[PDB]
């Protein structure tokens, strides 16, 4: 049919619940058991890709502007070890010349990896990926919680994401100063423009290893 390429069964955490995603040309459509959305790739503002710190799951995020209750992002689960292989309903010459070489008509590999190549040449944007940060446990992200629920903080190499309820990304560039607040200990951002994010109840030996990242990243500690 008109569809590039069919994903069944996603999982997704915003909203929550499996959904298919049929990719076209120029949208997606977001299909699950009652609801319905169509995403036009011009929508697509970043895309990331996140190692869950249990060490067996991947999200893939995507940042949408407008947003689809609201979600500013669509988020996406995988476990690690799914696999899938695909044929485009193309040409080669076709997939060629629509995606810059990015894509081919058979394809296969990790499940996560596959979805987020596809966009990523879908949507003309780089994928987003964490970059030298660890945590006490040796993870990428740190156990906290924001606005009373449990997630995981991300400092990445340009900014913070916290997933999953609700997400939240923060730019390195939007923040005036950070505060390590008492209660575990409260990681305190303040933006540019007079707000605040507040990632609470992190297990104190995360501390020093957070402190050390944004002295690293030249933020501003006003502590």
């Amino acid at each position: 049919g008109d569809a590039i390429c069919i994903f069944r069964e996603l999982q997704c955490l915003t909203p929550r619940g499996r959904y298919d995603i049929r990719i076209y040309p120029t949208f997606l459509h977001l299909h699950g058991k009652t609801f319905d959305y169509k995403i036009p790739y011009t929508t697509v503002l970043r895309l990331f890709l996140l190692p869950h710190k249990d060490q067996r799951q991947m999200f893939f995020v995507i940042s949408l502007d407008p947003p689809i209750t609201r979600y500013h992002f669509l988020i996406l689960l995988f476990s690690k070890d799914e696999d899938i292989s695909l044929t485009l309903n193309m040409n080669e010459e076709e997939v060629e010349k629509r995606f810059e070489g990015r894509l081919t008509k058979n394809m296969s590999g990790s499940l996560y990896e596959m979805v987020s190549r596809v966009m990523k040449a879908l949507v003309n944007r780089k994928i987003t990926v964490p970059g030298n940060f660890q945590g006490h446990s040796g993870a990428q992200c740190i156990t906290c919680s924001y606005k009373a629920s449990s997630g995981l903080l991300y400092p990445l190499e340009r900014g913070f994401i916290y997933v999953h309820k609700p997400p939240v990304h923060i730019r390195f560039d939007e923040i005036s100063f950070v505060n390590f607040a008492r209660g575990s200990f409260d990681f305190e951002i303040e933006t540019k423009q007079g707000t605040q994010y507040t990632f609470s109840s992190i297990e104190r030996e995360e501390y020093g290893k957070l402190f050390d990242f944004v002295n690293a990243k030249k933020l501003n500690i006003k502590n």
